[PDB]
């Protein structure tokens, strides 16, 4: 077949977001920059791009026209050996938002990374996903993301999918969303 | 869908296979011992057992009855960082096989990590991938694998797909298949 953006979701899961994500919030309290910081959300936010695509530093891009996103640093690794096979640290980015002259959010990233695969596929073999087929795994790979991450119980208020177009202001959009999530100052 | 298994070879080449087996041979020619070892086959001979599950050590494993293979070391670390998002270090582990009286060979082995996921959705959500289900996805992914690893002149002659039952023993199927391999001494 060539349904791959199934195959995507379930190992992004299963070989990340199902580990990394119900231990997020306590390992960035292990930072007591983080501890302190107010206006701090602690989901992951999972971004996709329509267009399978992204600068590779998110602050300045096409995707921050007015500057207002700066990488904060990193949390605190964690470490897993896959099957014996080979050994992997996991870390997230912490950016800071912009909020006029109020105090500036802090927030976790990232890019979906299964979309490095549906966009390497679009490019070296056009024969087997098209762009217009590359549009549509995109959204198969959402609603079944969606669909393994909402089964399980201990990824609930871990995350948040963040989908837009290429022309948006990722700032904008954060900015919106942040204010929109449950946090409350002292939370 | 159901078919994971398409996802799973289209990633493990694109996230993995297509840019560390063209280099594998270069890699290990980076360690004097290994440049000075003799009976060393440079192909990544990739393990799929068809239970989807391995002991994390191969040496002295239930694959490996009679205690012919060793772990000898890794090849040097290839660096690359992921769309931006996260930094990967590719190493590559290199096994001793016995073969009586004769010179050992040296050889690259491991297990097809996707299978790890294969594994870990029949164990956690059996209503998504059932045991038999699970088997049947052991044979798509190799299937797949096979006609993407083919279609890429890069890769050819660089890697070898290994099949097998847990009852059989790894060390008799390695040395049948060192032997069967194209590598004469001094090559
Ligand atoms: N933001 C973020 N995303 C992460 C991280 N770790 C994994 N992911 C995402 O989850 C996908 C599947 O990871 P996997 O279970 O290890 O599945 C892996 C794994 O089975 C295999 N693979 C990758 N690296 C190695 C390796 O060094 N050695 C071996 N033997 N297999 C590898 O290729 C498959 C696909 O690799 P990827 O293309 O990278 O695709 C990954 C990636 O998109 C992370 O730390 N941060």
């Amino acid at each position: 077949g060539s349904n791959v953006a199934d195959g995507l979701a379930w190992s992004y899961y299963f070989g990340y977001l199902k580990f990394v994500l119900p231990e997020l919030e306590k390992q960035i309290e292990k930072t007591s920059k983080f501890r302190s910081k107010e206006k701090f959300v602690k989901k992951m936010f999972i971004l996709i791009p329509s267009n399978c695509f992204w600068d590779d530093k998110i602050p300045g891009s096409d995707y921050d026209p007015q500057n207002r996103i700066t990488f904060e640093g990193n949390t605190e690794p964690l470490e897993k050996t896959r099957g014996g096979v080979f050994l992997r640290h996991y870390k997230h980015s912490v950016y800071e938002i912009k909020d006029g002259e109020n105090e500036p959010w802090f927030c976790i990233m990232e890019y979906a990374t299964p979309l490095l695969t549906l966009y390497d596929m679009s490019v070296a073999q056009p024969g087997e996903l098209s762009r217009e087929e590359r549009d549509a795994q995109v959204v198969v790979f959402l609603r079944k993301l969606q669909d393994i991450l909402e089964g399980d119980r201990a990824c609930q208020g871990k995350y948040e999918l963040v989908t837009f177009s290429p022309d948006r202001d990722l700032a904008d959009v954060m900015l919106r969303k942040l204010k929109d999530s449950e946090l409350e100052i002292g939370g």
